[PDB]
């Protein structure tokens, strides 16, 4: 998985005419039985999964969240099936992940809860990623809008963000960044996942195959910054330790954001 | 306490003269024994609790902090009146918060070991609500300003902010944001309580009567977000499952946001 | 330690040269054998430090991190010399600075397990500091840079900036802000230590002796804030409990803030 692009794509179980297209478009697809269909849509869906299988190497299910008759009915249909990575939504502690075993899990934070528990969950051993939910996190807090009138994510959405991003890092597992609900908003998709790969996610879900072209180009690190990243790769092979370059002092981490772009770029 | 208006305000428990009128103005007061009131007056301000009673289902004592002798004082004081619902101030742990059974307690987080300890505190058997203060948390801190130039917050407000909301929520607490200090600027006040409304948070505290109006309007949504909530949720009882509304994508949680704006326009 | 400015400086300990300017230039020194030197320069560096030796009183060095090679080299170093003050780089846990007892350790948090752990490093008897680094953190997230286009600290680092200062505090610990790496950028390292200074770090670590003028000169407040605290403060003695003064309502932490800008103007 973590081979796999930044290009994550979530689509609905109850809609198989549209699996090979996203499978297609993007580089894991998201297979939904949670919020994505609605509750006498299950079965169907459930049907489909098994009755319309992707390659599950580049295939994740979100099932339905601990504690609900759902998520039995969800891993009894996934017996039928060869996927091996779920994704668990609005994850609230280590347990949730660990009757998950053996299979893979992708952590849906997305709850006051889980965000106060998010380093026990990631450090449970069958937790591979940790993506966070900004709409079901403000829902449970009783809130109403997750962004402020100039669209950037009000503070908590924020703090929980980087508590995400920390805990999955702390663990090494893969870090995913929330879901951009604005199909046509290109901009501000673009702007999130260029700071979403410069922070070091390794994912940006998208919603609509349109996102994954935006995605694919954000995590490409800009020509001017590639540019810079060959320019002190360079001169940093004629010194020890640190020195200034164009102003800065460099050493070992700085070089490393430089080696980490260059990658990307190569990616 | 769920039930009142998010218009709380604090009013010095020495000036029992007002104390009619911060009831006839908020939904609760918070008759205030501690920093509102100088030492040599405190007595004086025991003497008041006493002697000028307010409905105890609309009033909650803030009291001293843990440990000190004032807060023994208080105590007693309080053996002498219907109050059950007390806030504790520079809440520093769950030991604190326990000691005060059986009564209902609000924490006051405002030090940086009470921001450390912010879960645990929120998860104490007594705990009904959690306050953050910017000014205490500052001070503690050896720091000098909680705001930039421009008025906003700076990063370590805002962070405990989100710390206290969390918290809170994780443990079904009433969640209570920060007094404005600045009586006159009521722009600011309501900027501040429009997001805190957006985010989850239950109650604005007030220190000034003239606030209560502006915090109670600004709980209530705009024109604006009350039209798209209707519009959201009709469109959604012709919906089944995930769909796209004037070009946002919407499920569950969005739905969730939506009557929860309609909810707080029908209170 | 905690009596010396707030002009923190590292040199390199390959460059013995520049102890003393360093040593005049500072307020305190960190003799850096970490990422400032090349590891083939590492053998040279310590040489350094035991025979280019400064006043003990107003240096710290900092060693490599914990369970390397170089750290125990770092160590067999130090026992020539009468340093007894190590900044601990890449901190992760309370063993990793409780190891080094009885020295006493200012713990370098940058990276996501440290970030994750602040509160137990913080804690730890022999820590005496805690300080973050915001370019290995990034490199440890697999991220590319810490600052967006306009200067500012992405997200990620700020929430660890403030997890630090909360951490520190919480147990009484010295914290001290990152370091600036643009130079040149006089004006952004003067917006970073005023916001430090008002936030309450006692430090902000410099890595040129032309920075430290700028940081002694952003700790203490401006002549506006000072006239305001002797306003505030000389009305307050007028005064019982809270009151109004200039629109805003005082009380005991907004009068301790004063008290802290004027003990910074005398500092
Ligand atoms: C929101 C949604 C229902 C919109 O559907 P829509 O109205 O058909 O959107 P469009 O009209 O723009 O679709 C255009 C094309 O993209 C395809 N498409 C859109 N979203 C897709 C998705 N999530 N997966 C696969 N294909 C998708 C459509 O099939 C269509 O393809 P086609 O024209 O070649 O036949 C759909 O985008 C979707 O299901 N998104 C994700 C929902 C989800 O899984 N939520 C759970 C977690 S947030
Ligand atoms: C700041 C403060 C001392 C100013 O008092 P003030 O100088 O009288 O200010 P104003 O002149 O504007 O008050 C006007 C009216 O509002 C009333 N009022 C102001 N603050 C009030 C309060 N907190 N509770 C009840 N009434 C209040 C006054 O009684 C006065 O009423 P009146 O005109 O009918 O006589 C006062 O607002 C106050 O005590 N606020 C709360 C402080 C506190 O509790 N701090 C501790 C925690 S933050
Ligand atoms: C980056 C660095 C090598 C720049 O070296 P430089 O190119 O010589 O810098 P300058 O040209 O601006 O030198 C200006 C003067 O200040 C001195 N100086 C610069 N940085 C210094 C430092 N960290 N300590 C002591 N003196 C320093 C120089 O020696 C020079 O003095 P001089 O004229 O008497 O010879 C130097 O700034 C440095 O080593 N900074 C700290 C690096 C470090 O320790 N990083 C680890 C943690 S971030
Ligand atoms: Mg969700
Ligand atoms: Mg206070
Ligand atoms: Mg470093």
């Amino acid at each position: 998985l973590r081979a796999a692009g930044p290009g994550w794509l979530f689509c609905p179980a109850d809609r198989p005419e549209r699996f090979a297209k996203a499978a297609a478009a993007a580089d894991v697809v998201i297979l939904d039985l949670e919020d994505g269909v609605a509750e006498a849509q299950k079965p169907a869906a459930r049907n489909a999964l098994r009755d319309t299988p992707l390659d599950p190497e580049r295939t994740v299910v979100r099932i339905n969240a601990g504690g609900t008759a759902d998520q039995a009915r969800d891993l009894e249909a996934l017996a039928g099936t060869a996927y091996t990575t779920v994704m668990l939504p609005k994850a609230e502690s280590a347990a949730q992940v660990i009757e998950l075993a053996p299979r893979d899990v992708i952590a849906l934070v997305e709850t006051a809860r889980g965000a106060v528990c998010a380093a026990e969950i990631a450090a449970a051993d069958p937790t591979v990623g940790m993506m966070w939910g900004a709409e079901d996190l403000i829902a449970t807090l009783g809130g109403s809008s997750s962004r402020r009138a100039d669209g950037a994510y009000r503070d908590v959405a924020r703090h929980v963000r980087s508590t995400i991003l920390l805990a999955a890092s702390a663990f090494g597992r893969l870090a995913l960044d929330a879901v951009h609900l604005d199909i046509l908003d290109v901009e501000g998709l673009q702007e999130e996942a260029r700071d979403a790969a410069a922070v070091g996610f390794d994912v940006t879900v998208c919603i609509h195959p349109s996102q994954i072209p935006v995605v694919r180009k954000a995590y490409r690190p800009s020509h001017e910054k590639l540019a810079w990243a060959r320019r002190v790769l360079a001169a940093s092979r004629s010194e020890r330790g640190a020195f200034a370059f164009e102003g800065q002092m460099v050493d070992s981490p700085v070089l490393t954001h430089a080696e980490t772009m260059l990658r990307r770029a190569g990616e």
